[PDB]
């Protein structure tokens, strides 16, 4: 089996990127954030405090012919911007772009944060990071790519992220017409549950490469890209009148400034994030400040290539026995 489905950007900004699911029996589409830095399928549903919800499809358990209750399991879970949310589970019949799991642990929402409330684009999130970061509890669930993995031609997925445009997430197969020259693949290290890699460095612009390990992750639910501190002085130091705001909260620059690329090993190859994919406008409507893509990791924990870096890539998450990261061009 394969999967092949569209994902699109929810704003002008790729603040996030949104995929159709088909969950239970007749079909009932959410729109989905697929995320590879964590591993709980979860859904505004007629459980979701009415409260918190303003805008959202949601997913109705009763109306579906093949939702059963997990009876006793329930969620919560937390990310990286402070956003939570949490509910109980029920099985059911999911499909993305044609490929079909049964049995899908979906993670009914009773209570979400109110980012998750305020954006009415987002129907919840599809984790693709490996299930040993589920959080559903007594009894640890999977992730539609784990359950998925069975039945498909290869064990892999692979992210095409568009910049100010749709792209694709495919399951099964690698599409050799998406990218150009040839992927690069890199060992993943799954310790913390993260697609995590080592990046081998980075150049600033048109200047030198630097040589240097960069351990992080490849997270299609981070939009931005965070680094180390001197990396990210180094990246920044090139723009006149750059600097890191408090009040904001993380560099900023004038919006007059053209932007230089950032370019990122992976093993002996380089890719290069173009200056236009770093620039996220403007702080508040009609400022002069821009807000910049790339920005510290220092008081997060870990380095997380978002996806102002994947976008940038045709990007592999293998999942066979050995995991692996691939990246190439396109
Ligand atoms: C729900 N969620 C998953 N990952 C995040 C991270 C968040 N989108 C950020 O860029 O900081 C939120």
């Amino acid at each position: 089996s394969t999967g092949s489905a569209t994902t699109t950007p929810i704003d002008s900004l790729d603040d996030a990127y949104i995929t159709p699911v088909q969950i239970g029996t007749p079909a009932q589409t959410l729109n989905l954030d697929f995320d590879t830095g964590s591993s709980d399928l979860w859904v505004f549903s007629s459980e979701t405090t009415a409260s918190e919800v303003d805008g959202q499809t949601i997913y109705t358990p009763s109306k579906s012919t093949t939702a059963k209750l997990l009876s006793g399991a329930t969620w919560s879970i937390s990310y990286g911007d402070g956003s939570s949310s949490s509910g109980d589970v029920y099985t059911d019949t999911v499909s993305v772009g044609g490929l079909t799991v049964t049995g899908q642990a979906v993670e009914s929402a009773k209570k979400v944060s109110s980012s998750f409330t305020e954006d009415s684009t987002i129907d919840g999130l599809l984790g693709l990071a490996f299930s040993t970061l589920n959080t559903v509890s007594p009894t640890q669930q999977k992730t539609f790519f784990d359950n998925a993995k069975a039945s498909l031609d290869s064990p892999v997925f692979t992210a095409d992220l568009g910049y100010h445009a749709p792209g694709t997430y495919n399951f099964g197969f690698i599409d050799t017409t998406a990218y150009t020259g040839s992927i690069t693949y890199t060992a993943v290290s799954t310790k913390q549950g993260f697609w995590e890699w080592t990046s081998t460095g980075y150049a600033v612009g048109s200047g030198t490469f630097k040589s240097t390990s960069i351990d992080g992750i490849a997270d299609t639910g981070t939009t931005l890209l965070y680094l180390p501190a001197t990396v990210v002085s180094a990246y920044w130091a090139q723009v006149s009148g750059a600097k890191s705001s408090s009040s904001v909260g993380g560099y900023v620059f004038p919006c007059s400034a053209t932007l230089p690329s950032f370019t990122f090993g992976v093993g002996s190859a380089r890719i290069v994030i173009p200056g236009d994919y770093i620039d996220f406008g403007p702080i508040s409507t009609g400022s002069s400040s821009c807000f910049g893509g790339i920005q510290s990791s220092a008081g997060i924990g870990i380095n997380i290539f978002g996806d102002v870096a994947l976008k940038a890539a045709f990007v592999v998450f293998n999942g066979a026995t050995t995991p692996t990261l691939g990246f190439a061009s396109k």
